[PDB]
C-alpha cells in the first residue's frame, strides 16, 4: 500500500481494489484519468471481481468455508483467526500449511458474500506457456500481468517524497491495489514488479497473505497464482513482492479432511441422533466439525438437535432431499445446495445463530424458522408465514421467492436487507407493503415472475432513496391519506415493467445514481483523513475537484452518474408531485390529475451511505440523504394526459412525446434550454409558454415516412424568450394563435431541399383534409412583432390580424380566412417580407379586403395574388381596393394577379401597380370572368 500519487489519486488505487468508480467488475476499456489530464489504458482484460478478498485484505476466499493466506501471519493473527466479508464474521477452526508460506484456512461458516476464487493458476506451466495462458495486452504487447489488492500500512509517494500513515493498516476502507508485472514465474517464488510502468503501488507491511490474480484465456476466469510471502528491495530502488504459489494439494487435503461423504443411493433414510449417523452406506459415530456431503437423494431425519460444530450440510447432486425432525434444530456452517440439488427444509435452524445458504441449488423452507437467513447464491423458497425473522441477501447471485401468504416479517423493512450487489426478491403472485426497502445498491431487485399480478406498496414515512430495481409483473403503489412535505420517495436505481405506478397525495423523484467511490474512513474522527486530503490539496486546487478527496462516497458536484432507466406502462398521478432529475431515461405514459410534473429538476439526491447501507451483522439499514443543485441531461419519452396539473420541462431536459399529449386546464412551460418534440398529436385548452424549443411533427412510421398529426391549441402558443424556437414540420397540422413580446423564431415546414413523404397508413383524403397538400398547416393569428418566421411548403390559414418582424415564405400559401366568430377582414403587418414561389389569397366584399403591409423591405420573385370575391362584381362599379402595400423601391413584379379562381366565385382579379411618393401598392382594380381542395396545386402557376 505504498501509492505513487505523483500522477494518480489515492482514491484511484482504492477504487481499483474495491470495484468502485470506473473499476466495475467485468468492465473493459477502462481508462484512468491522470492528474496531468491524459489517460492510462488498463490491460485488455475484463476487470477482476475482488469480492473474494476479505475486508482486511490479507485473507482471500476460495469458496465455501475455505480461505487462503500466508503461514507467517500466524494462526492467531487478528486478520486470520477472525475473517470478515461484508457484514459477516467468520472464525478459523484450523488450517493446513505448506512450504514456503502458503496457508489454507477452514472457516466455521459458508461465506455468503462471494463465490470466492475457487481455482488456482497452473503453476507447473513454463514461462512461455504461462505467458500464452495468462498474458494480457498492455501498450500493444502481451505481458504476464497480474492484478491484486490488500491493505498493508498506507503510505504515499509524490515525486520521491514519501508520506507515511503509520496507524493505517488492515483498514477495510483503505483496501487498495494495482496491476503488476510478474518478473519471475517459474522461480521458487513468484516475483512481481509493482512499479514496472505508471500505476505504481508497492506492497507494504500487512499485505502479507493477500492474493495474486491472473486471467486464464481458456477458462475466461480470474484464478489465484499465490499469496504474499514478503518483499525484496534491491540496489537503486528496484522492488519485488514475493509470492508463495497456490498449492492445490494443500487445499484438497484440508477440504477432504473437513468433508464426510454420506451415500444415500437406495439407502432409505439418513438418521442423525446425538452426533451419530445411521441408516446409510456411510455410518459412523461422529461426524462433528465436518461438512456432510450427501448424494443419492432422499430423507434426512433428526431424532435430536444437531450441532455439527464448524461443519455444514452439503448436497452434491441434482436430486431432492428432505430434512425432517420434530421441533429439533440444526446448527453449523450452513447449507450448501450444489449441482442443482433441492432441499425441502422442514426443520428450524438454531434460533440464536444465522443460517448461511450458498450453492446454485434450492433451499425450500417449509416452516417458520424464528431465526435469520444470510444467502448469497441460488434459490430460497419462503414456504411458510414469516419464514425468517430477517434475511440478508448479498453478492448478486441469490434469489428469494415468496411461496406463501404473509411470508416476510414486520418492521420498517419487512426483514429484508440487500447488501453489496444485492440479489432478487420474487414476490411471485403475492403483494407486499414496505415502509422502506433496505437496499444498498442497484443489485437489489424486487420482481414478480408469476403470471398472477402482485402489488408492491411503498409507504415511506420520511425522505428515502430506493437504490434498487422494480421489475417484472408488478404494479407499484404509493398512496397517503394526506399530502405532507418531507416524505419524498426517490428512485435512483431503475424500474422495468409493462405495469402501472400509482401515486396519490405524495411526491416521487426518478433520477440517475451518483457513482460510488471508496472513502478513507467510514465515520468522523490524530487525523489520517485530514492528512491524506492535504497530500493532494495541490492537485485538487489545480483541477477544481474537491469532491474527489472529500471522504464522501459521492458528491452532488461530481461528473460521473449512472443513468436510471425507468420503464413502465402508465404512471398515475393524483394530487402528487413527480420529478425527473438528472441522468434519467423515463420511458412510459403519464396520467396526471391535480398534479405537478417536472422534467429536468435541478435538485438531485445522493446517499452518503450508498453501497454501505447495511449495518451490524447484516440486519440494519442506515441512509443519509444530501440534496442540492446538480444539473444534467435527462430524458422523458411517452405520452401525457393531464388535468388541472402543471408541467415544466427545464434546462438540459429532452422530452420526446411519442404518444398523445392532452392538457386539460393544465399550465405547461418549456424553459430555456429545454427541448420538446411532440410527434403523435396534442390537445391543449390552456396556454403553452415556450422559452426553449417546441417542435411539432407528424408521426414517423416504420418506413421513413410520416402520418399526419394534429396540434390543437384552443388557447395560445406563447413564446416567452428571445431564444424561443417554435418548429412545425413533416406532416403536421397546427391550430392556435401565437403571441410573443420577444425576438423568438418560428419555422414551419421542412427545409426547401429536404422533402418528406406520407405514410401508406394515411389515406390521401385524410391528408388533403388536414394539410391541403402542404407539409404543414398552420391555422391562427401570429402577433409577434419582434419575431422571425420561416415558412416553406406551408399552408398558413391566417384567421386574425397578424404581425411579424421578418417573414420568409417559399412554396407556401398565406390564406386569409375566417373562424367561428371572426368574419372580419384581417391585416398581415411585417417589417421585412422575402417571398418566392408562393401565393397570398385575400378575400373581398368589393369595398374592404384582407391586406398585406410590408413596412421596410419586400423582396423575392414569382408570387401570385388570389382574390376570393365574396360578392359577385359587376361591370358598373369602379374597383380600387389596396391588397398589398410595400416600400417604394420594391420591384412591382414581386406579386402578380392569379389567373385562377378561389372560393365560390367565377371571377379572376385584375391587379394594378402604383407608386405614391413613399409606397408602391398592389390594388384590385378590375376582374375577369371564367365561363377537399388541393391548395398546394395552386402553386403550379408559379412553378
Amino acid at each position: 500500500s505504498q501509492m505513487d500519487i505523483s500522477n494518480f489519486y489515492i482514491r484511484d488505487y482504492m477504487d481499483f481494489a474495491q470495484n468502485k468508480g470506473i473499476f466495475q467488475a467485468g468492465a473493459t476499456n477502462i481508462e484512468i484519468v491522470k492528474k496531468d489530464g491524459s489517460t492510462l489504458k488498463l490491460p485488455e482484460v475484463p476487470f477482476p471481481d475482488f469480492s473474494p478478498v476479505a475486508n482486511k485484505g490479507s485473507t482471500t476466499s476460495i469458496g465455501g468455508a475455505y480461505s487462503i493466506t500466508a503461514t507467517h501471519n500466524t494462526k492467531n493473527h487478528h486478520s486470520v483467526a477472525t475473517q470478515n466479508w461484508g457484514n459477516s464474521t467468520y472464525k478459523q477452526t484450523d488450517w493446513n500449511t505448506s512450504h514456503p508460506d502458503f496457508a489454507v484456512s477452514r472457516l466455521d461458516k459458508f461465506v455468503v458474500e462471494t463465490r470466492g476464487a475457487t481455482e488456482g493458476a497452473d503453476i507447473s506451466l513454463s514461462k512461455q506457456q504461462a505467458l500464452e495462458r495468462y498474458g494480457v495486452n498492455y501498450k500493444g504487447e502481451k505481458k504476464l500481468i497480474a492484478f491484486r489488492a490488500g491493505s498493508g500500512v498506507v503510505s504515499v509517494k509524490k515525486n520521491g517524497r514519501i508520506t507515511p500513515f503509520n496507524e493505517v493498516s488492515y483498514k477495510p476502507e483503505m483496501l487498495n491495489g494495482s496491476f503488476v508485472h510478474i518478473d519471475d514465474w517459474s522461480g521458487w517464488l513468484i516475483l512481481t514488479n509493482n512499479q514496472f510502468d505508471e500505476f505504481n503501488n508497492i506492497a507494504s507491511q500487512g499485505d502479507a497473505g493477500s492474493a495474486l490474480f491472473v486471467y486464464d484465456n481458456q477458462k475466461k476466469k480470474w484464478v489465484v497464482a499465490g499469496t504474499v510471502w514478503g518483499i525484496y528491495n534491491y540496489a537503486n530502488g528496484k522492488n519485488h513482492a514475493a509470492y508463495s504459489k497456490w498449492n492445490q494439494t494443500t487445499i484438497d487435503n484440508l477440504k477432504n479432511k473437513y468433508s464426510y461423504n454420506v451415500d444415500m443411493s437406495g439407502a432409505q433414510v439418513a438418521t442423525i441422533e446425538n452426533g451419530k449417523l445411521t441408516g446409510t452406506g456411510s455410518d459412523t459415530t461422529d461426524i462433528k466439525n465436518k461438512d456432510l456431503i450427501f448424494t443419492g437423494g432422499g430423507d434426512i431425519l433428526l431424532k435430536s438437535s444437531f450441532d455439527n460444530g464448524a461443519g455444514g450440510l452439503v448436497f452434491n447432486d441434482k436430486k431432492t432431499y428432505r430434512v425432517n425432525g420434530d421441533d429439533f434444530t440444526f446448527k453449523g456452517a450452513g447449507v450448501d445446495t450444489r449441482n442443482g440439488s433441492t432441499v425441502e427444509w422442514n426443520i428450524r435452524y438454531d434460533n440464536k445463530d444465522n443460517l448461511h445458504k450458498i450453492g446454485d441449488g434450492t433451499l425450500d423452507v417449509r416452516k417458520t424458522q424464528n431465526t435469520n437467513l444470510k444467502t448469497g447464491e441460488g434459490l430460497v423458497i419462503l414456504g411458510a408465514e414469516k419464514t425468517f425473522n430477517n434475511i440478508y441477501i448479498t453478492s448478486g447471485d441469490g434469489t428469494v421467492r415468496l411461496n406463501a401468504e404473509n411470508a416476510l416479517s414486520g418492521g420498517e423493512y419487512n426483514g429484508i436487507f440487500f447488501a453489496k450487489n444485492g440479489g432478487t426478491l420474487d414476490l411471485n403472485g403475492y403483494n407486499q407493503s414496505f415502509n422502506k426497502i433496505a437496499a444498498t445498491d442497484s443489485g437489489a431487485v424486487i420482481t414478480n415472475t408469476s403470471t398472477k399480478k402482485s402489488i408492491l406498496s411503498l409507504n415511506n414515512t420520511a425522505d428515502y432513496i430506493y437504490h434498487g430495481n422494480i421489475n417484472g409483473n408488478l404494479d407499484v403503489l404509493q398512496h397517503h391519506e394526506t399530502k405532507k412535505e418531507n416524505r419524498r420517495l426517490i428512485l435512483d436505481g431503475g424500474v422495468d415493467t409493462t405495469n402501472d405506478i400509482s401515486l396519490r397525495n405524495t411526491q416521487l423523484s426518478m433520477q440517475g445514481h451518483a457513482t460510488e467511490h471508496a472513502i478513507y474512513r467510514d465515520g468522523a474522527f490524530s487525523d489520517y483523513v485530514a492528512g491524506m486530503q492535504n497530500t493532494e490539496a495541490d492537485a485538487v486546487k489545480q483541477n477544481g475537484n474537491a469532491y474527489k478527496t472529500n471522504n464522501a462516497v459521492s458528491d452532488l458536484s461530481q461528473p460521473d452518474w449512472e443513468t436510471g432507466t425507468f420503464r413502465f406502462g402508465t404512471l398515475h398521478l393524483e394530487n402528487s408531485d413527480f420529478s425527473v432529475g438528472r441522468n434519467a431515461n423515463v420511458i412510459g405514459d403519464i396520467q396526471a390529475s391535480k398534479s405537478n410534473i417536472t422534467i429536468g429538476d435541478t435538485t438531485a439526491y445522493i446517499d452518503l451511505h450508498a453501497g454501505k447501507n447495511i449495518t451490524g451483522d447484516g440486519f440494519g439499514f442506515r441512509q443519509n440523504i444530501v440534496r442540492g443543485n446538480s444539473q444534467g441531461e435527462t430524458l422523458f419519452t411517452g405520452g401525457i394526459t393531464a388535468e388541472d396539473s402543471t408541467i415544466v420541462i427545464k434546462d438540459k431536459a429532452k422530452a420526446l412525446f411519442s404518444n398523445y399529449v392532452y392538457l386539460l386546464n393544465t399550465k405547461a412551460t418549456i424553459e430555456n434550454g429545454a427541448d420538446v418534440t411532440t410527434q403523435s398529436g396534442m390537445f391543449s385548452t390552456s396556454d403553452i409558454s415556450i422559452s426553449g424549443n417546441l417542435s411539432m411533427t407528424g408521426n414517423p412510421d416504420k418506413d421513413n415516412k410520416f402520418e399526419p398529426s394534429i396540434y390543437l391549441n384552443d388557447a395560445s402558443y406563447l413564446l416567452t424568450d428571445d431564444s424561443a424556437r417554435l418548429v412545425a414540420k413533416n406532416k403536421a397540422s397546427v391550430v392556435g394563435d401565437i403571441h410573443s413580446t420577444k425576438s423568438a423564431s418560428i419555422m414551419f415546414g421542412h427545409d426547401e431541399s429536404d422533402l418528406s413523404q406520407l405514410s401508406d397508413r394515411t389515406s390521401k383524403g385524410l391528408a388533403l383534409g388536414l394539410l391541403g397538400g402542404f407539409d404543414v398547416s398552420y391555422r391562427g393569428s401570429v402577433n409577434a412583432p419582434s419575431a422571425s418566421a420561416t415558412m416553406n411548403n406551408t399552408w398558413w390559414q391566417l384567421t386574425g390580424d397578424s404581425a411579424l418582424k421578418t417573414l420568409k415564405s417559399t412554396n407556401s400559401m398565406v390564406y386569409f380566412t375566417d373562424s367561428a366568430n371572426n368574419k372580419k377582414f384581417h391585416t398581415l403587418t411585417v417589417d421585412e417580407l422575402a417571398t418566392s414561389n408562393s401565393a397570398y389569397a385575400m378575400r373581398t366584399n368589393l369595398s374592404e379586403s384582407d391586406k398585406l403591409e410590408v413596412k421596410k423591405h419586400l423582396s423575392g420573385e414569382n408570387n401570385i395574388l388570389l382574390v376570393d370575391f365574396l360578392q359577385k362584381p359587376t361591370p358598373e362599379k369602379q374597383l380600387n381596393i389596396e391588397l398589398v402595400s410595400a416600400p417604394k423601391d420594391t420591384n412591382e413584379n414581386v406579386f402578380k394577379a392569379s389567373k385562377q379562381t378561389i372560393g365560390f366565385s367565377d371571377v379572376t382579379p385584375v391587379i394594378t401597380t402604383r407608386e405614391t411618393d413613399d409606397k408602391i401598392t398592389w390594388s384590385l382594380t378590375g376582374y375577369n370572368t371564367v365561363a377537399s381542395v388541393d391548395y398546394k396545386a395552386f402553386l403550379n402557376e408559379v412553378n
